[PDB]
Protein backbone atom coordinates (compact mmCIF):
# COMPACT_ATOMS: atom_id res chain seq x y z
CA UNK A 1 0.00 0.00 0.00
CA UNK A 2 2.51 2.60 1.18
CA UNK A 3 6.22 3.11 1.71
CA UNK A 4 7.47 1.80 5.10
CA UNK A 5 10.68 3.01 6.74
CA UNK A 6 12.53 1.55 9.73
CA UNK A 7 14.07 4.55 11.40
CA UNK A 8 14.96 6.27 14.67
CA UNK A 9 14.35 9.81 16.00
CA UNK A 10 17.99 10.83 16.20
CA UNK A 11 19.47 9.10 13.13
CA UNK A 12 20.98 11.48 10.58
CA UNK A 13 20.68 8.81 7.89
CA UNK A 14 16.94 8.30 8.54
CA UNK A 15 16.50 12.11 8.58
CA UNK A 16 17.96 12.38 5.05
CA UNK A 17 15.45 9.86 3.71
CA UNK A 18 12.57 11.35 5.69
CA UNK A 19 13.25 14.77 4.12
CA UNK A 20 13.26 13.30 0.60
CA UNK A 21 9.98 11.46 1.17
CA UNK A 22 8.38 14.71 2.36
CA UNK A 23 9.83 16.84 -0.45
CA UNK A 24 8.54 14.41 -3.07
CA UNK A 25 5.11 14.07 -1.46
CA UNK A 26 5.49 10.35 -0.80
CA UNK A 27 3.21 8.95 1.92
CA UNK A 28 5.10 6.73 4.35
CA UNK A 29 4.93 5.05 7.71
CA UNK A 30 7.99 4.97 9.95
CA UNK A 31 8.80 2.37 12.58
CA UNK A 32 11.07 3.82 15.27
CA UNK A 33 13.82 1.60 16.72
CA UNK A 34 15.70 2.41 19.93
CA UNK A 35 19.35 2.24 18.79
CA UNK A 36 20.69 2.83 22.31
CA UNK A 37 18.73 -0.16 23.67
CA UNK A 38 20.00 -2.39 20.81
CA UNK A 39 16.73 -2.91 18.83
CA UNK A 40 18.94 -2.89 15.69
CA UNK A 41 20.70 -6.06 16.96
CA UNK A 42 17.52 -8.11 17.44
CA UNK A 43 17.18 -11.14 15.11
CA UNK A 44 13.91 -9.76 13.64
CA UNK A 45 15.59 -6.58 12.47
CA UNK A 46 18.80 -8.37 11.34
CA UNK A 47 16.50 -10.40 9.05
CA UNK A 48 15.57 -7.08 7.41
CA UNK A 49 19.02 -5.47 7.45
CA UNK A 50 22.00 -7.72 8.36
CA UNK A 51 24.06 -4.54 8.83
CA UNK A 52 21.95 -3.77 11.95
CA UNK A 53 21.41 -0.12 10.98
CA UNK A 54 18.71 2.29 9.91
CA UNK A 55 17.22 3.38 7.63
CA UNK A 56 15.73 0.39 5.87
CA UNK A 57 12.95 1.09 3.41
CA UNK A 58 10.20 -1.05 1.89
CA UNK A 59 8.58 0.08 -1.35
CA UNK A 60 5.65 -2.25 -1.85
CA UNK A 61 6.65 -5.71 -2.99
CA UNK A 62 10.35 -6.56 -3.06
CA UNK A 63 13.28 -6.65 -0.66
CA UNK A 64 14.06 -3.74 1.63
CA UNK A 65 16.51 -1.03 0.55
CA UNK A 66 19.24 0.27 2.83
CA UNK A 67 21.83 3.07 2.80
CA UNK A 68 20.50 6.63 2.74
CA UNK A 69 22.33 7.80 -0.43
CA UNK A 70 21.30 4.70 -2.40
CA UNK A 71 17.73 5.27 -1.18
CA UNK A 72 17.83 8.97 -2.19
CA UNK A 73 18.87 7.91 -5.70
CA UNK A 74 16.17 5.22 -5.73
CA UNK A 75 13.53 7.87 -4.94
CA UNK A 76 15.03 10.11 -7.62
CA UNK A 77 14.74 7.32 -10.19
CA UNK A 78 11.26 6.09 -9.25
CA UNK A 79 9.42 9.35 -8.27
CA UNK A 80 10.58 12.12 -10.64
CA UNK A 81 8.13 15.02 -9.91
CA UNK A 82 10.34 17.04 -7.51
CA UNK A 83 13.96 16.40 -8.54
CA UNK A 84 16.62 16.52 -5.80
CA UNK A 85 19.55 16.45 -8.24
CA UNK A 86 20.34 18.87 -11.07
CA UNK A 87 20.50 17.67 -14.70
CA UNK A 88 23.99 18.74 -15.70
CA UNK A 89 26.62 16.06 -14.87
CA UNK A 90 29.32 18.30 -13.30
CA UNK A 91 26.66 19.92 -11.09
CA UNK A 92 25.34 16.45 -10.12
CA UNK A 93 28.81 15.26 -9.31
CA UNK A 94 29.55 18.30 -7.14
CA UNK A 95 26.25 17.87 -5.26
CA UNK A 96 27.06 14.22 -4.68
CA UNK A 97 30.62 15.01 -3.61
CA UNK A 98 29.39 17.48 -0.99
CA UNK A 99 26.79 14.94 0.14
CA UNK A 100 29.52 12.32 0.49
CA UNK A 101 31.83 14.56 2.51
CA UNK A 102 29.05 14.13 5.11
CA UNK A 103 27.66 10.66 4.36
CA UNK A 104 31.03 8.95 3.85
CA UNK A 105 33.66 10.98 5.62
CA UNK A 106 31.91 12.57 8.60
CA UNK A 107 28.75 10.78 9.78
CA UNK A 108 30.10 7.20 9.86
CA UNK A 109 32.73 8.36 12.34
CA UNK A 110 30.15 9.36 15.00
CA UNK A 111 27.44 6.71 14.84
CA UNK A 112 26.53 4.79 18.03
CA UNK A 113 28.59 1.69 17.19
CA UNK A 114 31.72 3.89 16.96
CA UNK A 115 30.93 5.72 20.21
CA UNK A 116 30.39 2.43 22.06
CA UNK A 117 33.48 0.77 20.53
CA UNK A 118 35.76 3.59 21.71
CA UNK A 119 34.46 3.26 25.25
CA UNK A 120 34.29 -0.55 25.40
CA UNK A 121 37.40 -1.44 23.45
CA UNK A 122 39.75 1.21 24.92
CA UNK A 123 38.14 2.01 28.26
CA UNK A 124 37.70 5.65 27.22
CA UNK A 125 35.17 7.64 29.21
CA UNK A 126 32.33 9.20 27.29
CA UNK A 127 33.99 12.63 27.64
CA UNK A 128 37.15 11.46 25.83
CA UNK A 129 35.24 9.35 23.31
CA UNK A 130 33.47 12.58 22.34
CA UNK A 131 36.80 14.08 21.20
CA UNK A 132 36.63 11.65 18.25
CA UNK A 133 33.04 12.71 17.44
CA UNK A 134 33.93 16.42 17.75
CA UNK A 135 36.95 16.00 15.50
CA UNK A 136 34.80 14.28 12.86
CA UNK A 137 32.21 17.09 12.98
CA UNK A 138 34.77 19.87 12.85
CA UNK A 139 36.73 18.23 10.05
CA UNK A 140 33.60 17.89 7.94
CA UNK A 141 32.31 21.39 8.78
CA UNK A 142 35.64 23.02 7.88
CA UNK A 143 35.69 21.15 4.56
CA UNK A 144 32.13 22.13 3.75
CA UNK A 145 32.64 25.75 4.75
CA UNK A 146 35.73 26.05 2.55
CA UNK A 147 34.11 24.34 -0.42
CA UNK A 148 30.80 26.11 -0.22
CA UNK A 149 32.36 29.56 0.35
CA UNK A 150 34.96 29.28 -2.42
CA UNK A 151 33.38 27.18 -5.20
CA UNK A 152 31.35 28.84 -7.98
CA UNK A 153 28.58 26.21 -7.86
CA UNK A 154 27.10 27.35 -4.53
CA UNK A 155 23.92 29.47 -4.72
CA UNK A 156 20.89 29.71 -2.43
CA UNK A 157 21.59 26.01 -1.69
CA UNK A 158 24.76 23.83 -1.81
CA UNK A 159 24.49 23.45 -5.57
CA UNK A 160 22.79 26.31 -7.39
CA UNK A 161 19.35 27.51 -6.31
CA UNK A 162 17.57 24.14 -6.04
CA UNK A 163 17.56 21.76 -3.09
CA UNK A 164 19.68 18.65 -3.68
CA UNK A 165 21.09 15.57 -1.95
CA UNK A 166 23.94 17.81 -0.77
CA UNK A 167 21.47 19.91 1.26
CA UNK A 168 19.76 16.86 2.77
CA UNK A 169 23.14 15.59 3.95
CA UNK A 170 24.25 19.07 5.10
CA UNK A 171 21.14 19.63 7.24
CA UNK A 172 21.54 16.12 8.71
CA UNK A 173 25.00 17.17 9.91
CA UNK A 174 23.78 20.62 11.04
CA UNK A 175 21.06 19.24 13.33
CA UNK A 176 23.78 17.06 14.87
CA UNK A 177 25.80 20.14 15.84
CA UNK A 178 22.82 21.12 17.98
CA UNK A 179 22.33 17.59 19.36
CA UNK A 180 26.05 17.02 20.13
CA UNK A 181 26.99 20.62 21.08
CA UNK A 182 29.43 21.58 18.30
CA UNK A 183 30.24 25.30 18.07
CA UNK A 184 29.31 26.48 14.57
CA UNK A 185 30.45 30.14 14.67
CA UNK A 186 33.28 29.39 12.20
CA UNK A 187 30.92 28.09 9.46
CA UNK A 188 28.70 31.00 8.31
CA UNK A 189 28.07 29.65 4.80
CA UNK A 190 27.05 26.27 6.20
CA UNK A 191 24.79 28.16 8.64
CA UNK A 192 23.16 30.27 5.91
CA UNK A 193 22.38 27.27 3.72
CA UNK A 194 21.27 25.08 6.65
CA UNK A 195 18.80 27.75 7.78
CA UNK A 196 17.51 28.11 4.18
CA UNK A 197 16.93 24.34 4.14
CA UNK A 198 15.36 24.22 7.60
CA UNK A 199 12.87 26.95 6.66
CA UNK A 200 11.14 24.39 4.34
CA UNK A 201 8.05 22.63 5.71
CA UNK A 202 9.17 19.28 4.23
CA UNK A 203 12.48 19.49 6.08
CA UNK A 204 11.13 20.85 9.36
CA UNK A 205 8.44 18.13 9.56
CA UNK A 206 11.24 15.56 9.26
CA UNK A 207 13.39 17.11 12.03
CA UNK A 208 14.68 14.65 14.68
CA UNK A 209 13.16 16.74 17.50
CA UNK A 210 9.66 16.32 16.02
CA UNK A 211 9.87 12.51 15.92
CA UNK A 212 8.63 10.03 18.58
CA UNK A 213 11.34 9.37 21.17
CA UNK A 214 12.82 12.87 20.98
CA UNK A 215 13.73 14.87 24.10
CA UNK A 216 12.13 18.23 24.84
CA UNK B 1 41.63 12.76 -17.31
CA UNK B 2 44.06 13.53 -14.43
CA UNK B 3 43.66 11.82 -11.07
CA UNK B 4 45.48 12.70 -7.84
CA UNK B 5 45.91 9.32 -6.23
CA UNK B 6 48.16 7.05 -4.21
CA UNK B 7 49.32 3.47 -4.66
CA UNK B 8 47.68 2.02 -1.54
CA UNK B 9 44.46 4.09 -1.51
CA UNK B 10 41.27 2.04 -1.62
CA UNK B 11 39.26 5.01 -2.84
CA UNK B 12 41.70 5.73 -5.72
CA UNK B 13 41.64 1.99 -6.63
CA UNK B 14 37.83 2.17 -7.10
CA UNK B 15 38.15 4.94 -9.65
CA UNK B 16 41.20 3.39 -11.34
CA UNK B 17 39.25 0.19 -11.96
CA UNK B 18 36.39 2.11 -13.62
CA UNK B 19 38.80 4.09 -15.82
CA UNK B 20 40.41 0.84 -17.05
CA UNK B 21 37.08 -1.00 -17.49
CA UNK B 22 35.61 1.87 -19.50
CA UNK B 23 38.65 2.50 -21.70
CA UNK B 24 39.35 5.94 -20.25
CA UNK B 25 42.98 7.02 -20.40
CA UNK B 26 44.32 8.77 -17.31
CA UNK B 27 47.29 10.41 -15.78
CA UNK B 28 47.68 9.56 -12.09
CA UNK B 29 49.72 11.79 -9.80
CA UNK B 30 50.85 9.67 -6.86
CA UNK B 31 50.82 11.41 -3.47
CA UNK B 32 52.82 10.04 -0.53
CA UNK B 33 50.18 9.93 2.24
CA UNK B 34 52.71 8.91 4.94
CA UNK B 35 54.84 11.95 4.07
CA UNK B 36 51.73 14.18 4.29
CA UNK B 37 51.63 15.39 0.65
CA UNK B 38 47.83 15.53 1.08
CA UNK B 39 48.24 18.25 3.76
CA UNK B 40 50.39 20.52 1.58
CA UNK B 41 48.83 23.89 0.58
CA UNK B 42 49.04 23.17 -3.16
CA UNK B 43 47.01 20.04 -2.74
CA UNK B 44 44.55 21.55 -0.23
CA UNK B 45 43.84 24.14 -2.95
CA UNK B 46 42.75 21.18 -5.11
CA UNK B 47 40.86 19.29 -2.36
CA UNK B 48 40.32 21.08 0.99
CA UNK B 49 39.64 17.64 2.47
CA UNK B 50 43.27 16.64 1.99
CA UNK B 51 42.29 13.27 0.54
CA UNK B 52 42.47 11.25 -2.67
CA UNK B 53 41.11 10.71 -5.24
CA UNK B 54 40.66 14.13 -6.82
CA UNK B 55 39.96 14.06 -10.56
CA UNK B 56 40.21 16.73 -13.25
CA UNK B 57 38.22 16.21 -16.43
CA UNK B 58 39.40 18.81 -18.91
CA UNK B 59 39.18 22.45 -17.83
CA UNK B 60 36.52 22.34 -15.05
CA UNK B 61 37.01 22.31 -11.27
CA UNK B 62 38.25 19.09 -9.70
CA UNK B 63 35.88 16.34 -8.60
CA UNK B 64 36.29 14.49 -5.32
CA UNK B 65 34.63 11.47 -3.65
CA UNK B 66 35.06 8.10 -5.35
CA UNK B 67 31.31 7.28 -5.60
CA UNK B 68 30.47 10.74 -6.98
CA UNK B 69 33.35 10.29 -9.47
CA UNK B 70 32.12 6.79 -10.45
CA UNK B 71 28.68 8.22 -11.25
CA UNK B 72 30.27 11.12 -13.12
CA UNK B 73 32.22 8.70 -15.32
CA UNK B 74 29.04 6.67 -15.85
CA UNK B 75 27.16 9.80 -16.95
CA UNK B 76 29.74 11.54 -19.11
CA UNK B 77 31.60 8.70 -20.80
CA UNK B 78 30.76 5.68 -22.91
CA UNK B 79 32.20 2.28 -22.05
CA UNK B 80 30.80 -0.69 -20.18
CA UNK B 81 27.96 0.09 -17.73
CA UNK B 82 28.84 -0.31 -14.07
CA UNK B 83 25.25 0.05 -12.92
CA UNK B 84 22.22 -1.94 -14.01
CA UNK B 85 19.18 -0.42 -15.71
CA UNK B 86 16.45 -1.22 -13.14
CA UNK B 87 16.14 1.04 -10.07
CA UNK B 88 15.80 -1.67 -7.39
CA UNK B 89 18.94 -3.36 -8.76
CA UNK B 90 20.80 -0.03 -8.93
CA UNK B 91 19.81 0.74 -5.35
CA UNK B 92 21.02 -2.64 -4.14
CA UNK B 93 24.35 -2.30 -5.97
CA UNK B 94 24.78 1.20 -4.49
CA UNK B 95 23.81 0.03 -1.01
CA UNK B 96 26.42 -2.77 -1.08
CA UNK B 97 28.97 -0.22 -2.39
CA UNK B 98 28.08 2.14 0.45
CA UNK B 99 28.46 -0.51 3.17
CA UNK B 100 32.14 -0.22 2.20
CA UNK B 101 32.48 3.37 0.99
CA UNK B 102 30.42 4.95 3.80
CA UNK B 103 30.43 2.62 6.74
CA UNK B 104 33.73 0.75 6.62
CA UNK B 105 36.55 2.45 4.70
CA UNK B 106 36.37 5.93 6.31
CA UNK B 107 37.10 4.27 9.68
CA UNK B 108 40.54 2.98 8.63
CA UNK B 109 42.15 5.78 6.57
CA UNK B 110 45.46 7.34 7.69
CA UNK B 111 43.91 10.45 9.27
CA UNK B 112 41.80 8.30 11.63
CA UNK B 113 44.72 6.00 12.51
CA UNK B 114 46.85 9.05 13.24
CA UNK B 115 44.13 10.70 15.35
CA UNK B 116 43.75 7.56 17.46
CA UNK B 117 47.50 7.44 18.14
CA UNK B 118 48.04 11.18 18.67
CA UNK B 119 44.84 12.18 20.44
CA UNK B 120 44.58 9.18 22.77
CA UNK B 121 48.21 8.02 22.91
CA UNK B 122 47.22 4.59 21.62
CA UNK B 123 50.08 2.27 20.63
CA UNK B 124 49.99 1.29 16.97
CA UNK B 125 48.82 -2.23 17.82
CA UNK B 126 45.94 -0.94 19.93
CA UNK B 127 44.97 1.58 17.26
CA UNK B 128 44.88 -1.29 14.75
CA UNK B 129 42.05 -2.90 16.77
CA UNK B 130 39.85 -0.08 15.44
CA UNK B 131 40.90 -0.83 11.86
CA UNK B 132 40.43 -4.60 12.35
CA UNK B 133 36.98 -4.19 13.85
CA UNK B 134 35.90 -1.98 10.95
CA UNK B 135 37.08 -4.56 8.40
CA UNK B 136 35.44 -7.47 10.22
CA UNK B 137 32.18 -5.59 10.73
CA UNK B 138 31.98 -4.72 7.03
CA UNK B 139 32.99 -8.21 5.90
CA UNK B 140 30.37 -9.85 8.14
CA UNK B 141 27.66 -7.55 6.73
CA UNK B 142 28.70 -8.17 3.15
CA UNK B 143 28.99 -11.96 3.65
CA UNK B 144 25.48 -12.17 5.13
CA UNK B 145 23.91 -9.91 2.50
CA UNK B 146 25.64 -11.49 -0.48
CA UNK B 147 25.04 -15.08 0.74
CA UNK B 148 21.34 -14.62 1.55
CA UNK B 149 19.92 -12.07 -0.90
CA UNK B 150 18.44 -13.17 -4.22
CA UNK B 151 20.10 -10.27 -6.10
CA UNK B 152 23.59 -11.79 -5.88
CA UNK B 153 24.83 -13.65 -8.96
CA UNK B 154 28.35 -14.14 -10.30
CA UNK B 155 28.95 -10.64 -9.01
CA UNK B 156 27.50 -8.57 -6.13
CA UNK B 157 24.45 -7.62 -8.20
CA UNK B 158 23.50 -10.17 -10.86
CA UNK B 159 26.05 -11.35 -13.37
CA UNK B 160 27.57 -8.01 -14.38
CA UNK B 161 30.30 -6.06 -12.58
CA UNK B 162 29.01 -2.92 -10.84
CA UNK B 163 29.97 -0.21 -8.36
CA UNK B 164 29.31 -2.78 -5.60
CA UNK B 165 32.15 -4.98 -6.86
CA UNK B 166 34.58 -2.07 -7.23
CA UNK B 167 33.98 -1.14 -3.60
CA UNK B 168 34.01 -4.78 -2.47
CA UNK B 169 37.39 -5.47 -4.09
CA UNK B 170 38.77 -2.21 -2.64
CA UNK B 171 38.03 -3.68 0.81
CA UNK B 172 39.19 -7.19 -0.09
CA UNK B 173 42.69 -6.12 -1.12
CA UNK B 174 42.96 -4.38 2.26
CA UNK B 175 42.51 -7.74 4.02
CA UNK B 176 45.85 -8.87 2.61
CA UNK B 177 47.58 -5.53 3.30
CA UNK B 178 46.39 -5.34 6.95
CA UNK B 179 46.41 -9.09 7.70
CA UNK B 180 42.65 -9.67 8.22
CA UNK B 181 41.55 -13.35 8.29
CA UNK B 182 38.93 -13.98 5.61
CA UNK B 183 38.10 -17.68 6.15
CA UNK B 184 34.61 -16.71 7.41
CA UNK B 185 33.61 -14.87 4.21
CA UNK B 186 33.51 -17.47 1.39
CA UNK B 187 30.91 -15.58 -0.70
CA UNK B 188 32.94 -12.37 -0.47
CA UNK B 189 36.02 -14.42 -1.45
CA UNK B 190 34.27 -16.02 -4.44
CA UNK B 191 33.07 -12.71 -5.84
CA UNK B 192 36.39 -10.99 -5.07
CA UNK B 193 38.23 -13.65 -7.09
CA UNK B 194 35.80 -13.24 -10.02
CA UNK B 195 36.49 -9.49 -9.87
CA UNK B 196 40.30 -9.87 -9.61
CA UNK B 197 40.28 -12.18 -12.63
CA UNK B 198 39.23 -9.18 -14.78
CA UNK B 199 42.40 -7.76 -16.39
CA UNK B 200 41.19 -4.17 -15.92
CA UNK B 201 40.94 -4.79 -12.20
CA UNK B 202 44.22 -6.64 -11.99
CA UNK B 203 46.00 -3.74 -13.77
CA UNK B 204 44.54 -1.28 -11.25
CA UNK B 205 45.50 -3.35 -8.17
CA UNK B 206 47.20 -1.27 -5.44
CA UNK B 207 50.18 -3.66 -5.22
CA UNK B 208 50.83 -3.13 -8.95
CA UNK B 209 50.98 0.69 -8.74
CA UNK B 210 54.13 2.82 -8.76
CA UNK B 211 55.10 3.29 -5.10
CA UNK B 212 54.05 -0.22 -4.06
CA UNK B 213 56.67 -2.62 -2.63
CA UNK B 214 58.78 -4.94 -4.81
N1 LIG C 1 25.84 5.08 5.66
C1 LIG C 1 24.61 4.58 6.25
C2 LIG C 1 24.62 4.87 7.74
C3 LIG C 1 23.97 3.72 8.49
C4 LIG C 1 24.17 3.91 9.97
O1 LIG C 1 25.16 3.45 10.52
N2 LIG C 1 23.19 4.58 10.59
C5 LIG C 1 23.13 4.73 12.03
C6 LIG C 1 22.13 5.80 12.43
S1 LIG C 1 22.32 7.36 11.54
C7 LIG C 1 22.71 3.46 12.72
O2 LIG C 1 21.59 3.01 12.56
N3 LIG C 1 23.59 2.91 13.54
C8 LIG C 1 23.29 1.77 14.38
C9 LIG C 1 24.47 1.42 15.27
O3 LIG C 1 25.49 2.15 15.22
O4 LIG C 1 24.40 0.43 16.02
C10 LIG C 1 23.43 5.26 5.61
O5 LIG C 1 23.65 6.31 4.97
O6 LIG C 1 22.29 4.76 5.73
N1 LIG D 1 34.93 8.86 0.89
C1 LIG D 1 36.12 9.31 0.19
C2 LIG D 1 37.35 8.77 0.91
C3 LIG D 1 38.60 9.57 0.58
C4 LIG D 1 39.74 9.13 1.47
O1 LIG D 1 39.59 9.01 2.67
N2 LIG D 1 40.90 8.90 0.87
C5 LIG D 1 42.07 8.48 1.62
C6 LIG D 1 42.83 7.38 0.86
S1 LIG D 1 41.86 5.88 0.57
C7 LIG D 1 42.96 9.64 1.90
O2 LIG D 1 43.44 10.33 1.01
N3 LIG D 1 43.21 9.91 3.17
C8 LIG D 1 44.05 11.02 3.57
C9 LIG D 1 44.37 10.92 5.04
O3 LIG D 1 43.81 10.00 5.68
O4 LIG D 1 45.15 11.76 5.54
C10 LIG D 1 36.06 8.77 -1.21
O5 LIG D 1 35.28 7.83 -1.46
O6 LIG D 1 36.80 9.29 -2.08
Amino acid sequence: SMVKMYGNWRSAAAFRVRIALNLKGIAYEEVFLDLDAGDQHKPDFLAINPQGAVPALFDGDGPPLTQSLAILDYLEETRTGVPLLPEEPRARARARSLAQVVACDTHPLYVPRVRTFLMENYGLPRERMLEFLRNAFITGLKTLETRLSNEAGTGRFCQGDAVSHADLCLISLWVGTGIFGIDTAAYPTVKRISEEVLALDAVARAHPLRQPGAPA
